[PDB]
RNA sequence: UUACUGCACAGGUGACGA
DNA sequence: TCGTCACCTGTGCAGTAAC
């Protein structure tokens, strides 16, 4: 019946009394606060300034007195109770403001996990890791058309290391190639100063230094980033720095946990509602109860959206719960037309791994047999193949070669296909110390570049993956051919959609922000992708080739008036049929660019139709998580004491927040990973208020399922695949401009129907 | 670069307004 | 240029693979 958010009530004055200044030129606002500093709230809004009396006495302010109605306008004191929270909570500096966002004033989790272990260092005090909260006052609808404000408890971890880095020197980590940050943050200047080439007397010398190029040992620190810890604590530790860090572990458990996190949150409840808070003198906000997402009376707040089926034929007879167990009874959704029976791959290796590639070839063409279940058939039985040729491309290649691995890679692919005639897809075999070499000198992207340029997509794979366990290689393998299958254009299996209205189309975008290094401005590209709806499921679409992101909404408008033309001839529309276009992207469109797309498409498809658009974003990083008290989660493993996933609301399940969002549940007890696994965080999804068509639970749900549509995995993917396949594709072709002899003519030749960018 | 997941740090950025 | 509310993107490390 019920799912419990992590915020609290916030029981507000029905009515405050304030004085407003018409303030066109909003420069003059922050001085305007500081003058009145103390005395009076200042809150600058819609042209105007409005001021709220915080403690009597002067300076005295000049206006037109005005009641302001919560209901009516509770924008005004949850801004005031961003500023009263922090003054509620004294004993605590805030680290951030807006939300408010402190450290706890006693527990550090590397102390406490040195001692669970039976580790110590004298050096180990400098590490630190503080539970960090953040109290974030947000306007929600209990019901619809009635508004109200509740503050919202967020659990974070901060990572700090404090450490001299004279200390650090001696001994001995090798502080090179660290980054590091300002010890003093100034206000509005950057942290990041750049990377560690050498110390000498009192200074540190930086290699993609931001700024200046050197600068004392006393205003630097490491960045408090896992490697630095990693690295430092290792060095330090030893065989034992592994003990650390699952002690570590264990202690965040103790904060990120379902019932852990659910307990923190009324303990803040609690502290927070022992006394009034004060809004002004006069005025006082009061922390009420847990605010809930339910259905109980007049609230129809939370429904659970059925299980996504994964669908391996077009009679919708073929379908399964999950995509692996699906696919190993039934084979691919498109095995009855699937035209290359009998694909050849080129096999892109390092001379001196042949042995090894060899092995996994095997494994991954003809199976591992059934001591290895989820991966017994192989890939030719897997998908109904009659068989795959690997035409075998040896690199004389070391990892030891850092400068000419790329060239070597191309040199070989080039001699070999000059005299092996066609082959449909390659896989490139690639060393771990070769993987993230700069791109200049990066084989990935190198061979990625040729092979894609001729019309062939790979399927790459690093050393240490070939190399894996076979109980972990099953798995990769699974998702091993689910791409190349894809890549080949196959059509490994689709989401279950039933009809509803005479065509649906949704079209996502994606960003990537490419640079050479962390001082290097990132330059800035998009992908789109589209996806229709078919006879009872989804259909992956084409793809972008070209990236630029200036004129992104100019090519999402192309996008979209392009395939409504093309939809309209192949399916004929009659009058009176309704069409609708569905947009999707972790940031929201311009009101200017919904319009524009709006009006274009309408005019495209004309005035016989009927059209409806929505504008999604989807949100990850927001202040809201769900918790279900019903939910006990699963065993870690079959069958132990401990439990994952315990309070994880179901896959599916979906919150009204407001009018224009819902919150999805994603990660299942199933799908948690572990015992200390977090209680996961759901997507927010926002409809954008000039779209046309407003049932945000429908798209919610949709979006859900385009997370199921991913073939890069057996399992779903964090986001749905419109935007997800988007910025690969982004990423991709961002990278590959800068590739010489790069070319995207085969792009729409070749590959228009490979899903090369998996 | 088989992936999924989590987290950390860093960079900032988007949208709405006048 | 501004205020205001909000959260996105890149990188690196570690544990696990919906039954
Ligand atoms: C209907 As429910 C609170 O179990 O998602
Ligand atoms: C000690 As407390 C900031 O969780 O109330
Ligand atoms: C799949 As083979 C190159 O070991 O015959
Ligand atoms: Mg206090
Ligand atoms: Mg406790
Ligand atoms: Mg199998
Ligand atoms: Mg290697
Ligand atoms: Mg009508
Ligand atoms: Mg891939």
């Amino acid at each position: 019946r019920q799912l419990v958010s992590n915020g609290f009530e916030v029981n507000l004055p029905d009515q405050v009394e304030v004085i407003v200044r018409d303030l066109p030129d909003p420069s003059k606002v922050k001085e305007e606060r500081t003058r009145l500093m103390g005395y009076w709230f200042v809150h600058w809004f819609d042209g105007k300034l409005f001021h709220l009396r915080i403690k009597a006495g002067g300076p005295n302010v000049d206006g037109e007195h005005r009641a302001i109605r919560t209901a009516e306008h509770p924008w005004l004191l949850r801004a005031r109770l961003d500023d009263a929270l922090e003054e509620a909570l004294p004993k605590y500096a805030a680290v951030k403001k807006r939300p408010f966002t402190f450290l706890a004033q006693k527990d550090e989790l590397i102390d406490a996990a040195a001692t669970a272990a039976g580790l110590s260092h004298r050096l180990l005090n400098s590490f630190k890791v503080i539970p960090r909260f953040a109290l974030s006052p947000k306007i929600y609808e209990p019901v619809d058309g009635t508004t109200r404000v509740g503050v919202f408890v967020t659990i974070g971890m901060r990572y700090d290391i404090e450490a001299s880095l004279r200390d650090l020197l001696e001994a001995g980590i090798d502080l090179r190639g660290m980054y590091v940050v300002r010890r003093k943050r100034q206000p509005g200047e950057r942290g990041l100063l750049g990377r560690v080439r050498a110390i000498s007397d009192d200074m540190v010398q930086l290699f993609e230094e931001t700024d200046l190029a050197s600068v004392n040992v006393n205003d630097a620190k490491l960045e408090g980033s896992k490697e630095n810890f990693t690295r430092c604590l290792s060095a330090l530790l030893g065989h034992n720095y592994k003990k650390l860090l699952n002690a570590l572990d264990d202690q965040e458990a103790g904060y990120r946990t379902g019932p852990r996190f659910d307990d923190a949150v009324r303990r803040m409840g609690e502290f927070l509602a022992k006394k009034p808070i004060r809004l002004a003198d006069n005025i006082n906000a009061q922390v009420g109860d847990r605010i809930v997402f339910s259905n109980e009376g007049q609230a129809r707040n939370v429904r659970l959206a059925p299980k996504v089926e994964y669908v391996f034929d077009r009679t919708g007879a073929k379908s399964a719960e999950y995509a692996w167990r699906g696919l190993s009874q039934f084979g691919p959704f498109d095995r009855p037309s699937f035209a290359n029976r009998s694909p050849r791959i080129l096999v892109v290796y390092p001379s001196s791994t042949q042995g090894k590639v060899e092995n996994f070839l095997s494994a991954f063409r003809d199976g591992m047999g059934s001591n290895y279940s989820g991966f017994s058939k192989g890939f030719v039985d897997l998908m109904g193949l009659t068989k795959v040729e690997f035409v075998m491309c040896p690199v004389e290649v070391s990892s030891a070669d850092r400068n000419g691995a790329h060239t070597k890679y191309n040199s070989a692919i080039e001699d070999k296909l000059a005299g092996a005639g066609e082959v449909h897809a390659g896989i490139v075999v690639l060393f771990e110390d070769h993987a993230r070499l700069p791109d200049d000198r990066n084989p990935y992207i190198h061979t990625k570049s040729l092979l894609l340029t001729l019309g062939v997509p790979t399927q790459q794979v690093r050393m240490p993956t070939v190399l894996l366990e076979p109980k972990s290689l099953q798995y990769t393998l699974q998702n091993f051919s689910i791409a190349t299958y894809a890549k080949l254009n196959g059509t490994p299996w689709t989401v279950n959609h039933d009809k509803a209205i005479n065509d649906e189309l949704v079209v996502g975008m994606g960003l990537a922000e490419l640079s050479g290094s962390r001082t290097e401005k990132r330059q800035r590209f998009v992908g789109i992708t589209t996806v229709f709806a078919g006879d009872g499921s989804y259909l992956l679409g084409n793809v972008s080739k070209e990236c630029e992101y200036e004129g992104y909404s100019d090519a999402i408008r192309e996008s979209m008036t392009g395939i409504l033309r093309e939809l309209k001839k192949r399916n004929n529309w009659r009058p009176g049929d309704t069409v609708r276009v569905v947009f999707h992207a972790h940031r929201p469109l311009k009101r200017v660019d919904v319009a524009s797309i709006v009006f274009e498409c309408t005019r495209e498809i004309g005035s016989d139709q009927n059209i409806q658009m929505a504008f999604v974003t989807v949100s990850h990083d927001h202040p809201f998580v769900l918790i279900d008290r019903s939910e006990r989660g699963l065993e870690a493993y079959k069958g132990s004491t401990a439990r994952k996933g315990v309070f994880a609301p179901p896959r599916g399940a979906i919150s009204r927040v407001g009018r224009l969002t819902r919150l999805l549940a994603v990660n299942s007890p199933q799908l948690i990973k572990r015992a200390n696994t977090p209680l996961p965080t759901p997507l927010l999804v926002s409809l954008h208020p000039d779209s046309t068509f407003k049932d945000v639970d429908y798209l919610a749900e949709q979006a859900l399922k385009f997370t199921s549509l991913s073939w890069r995995s057996t399992l779903p993917a964090a986001t749905p695949v419109t935007i997800f396949y988007s910025e690969r594709i982004a990423e991709l072709l961002g990278r590959l401009k800068s590739i010489p002899n790069w070319s995207s003519a085969n792009l729409n030749i070749k590959l228009k129907w490979s899903r090369w960018f998996l």
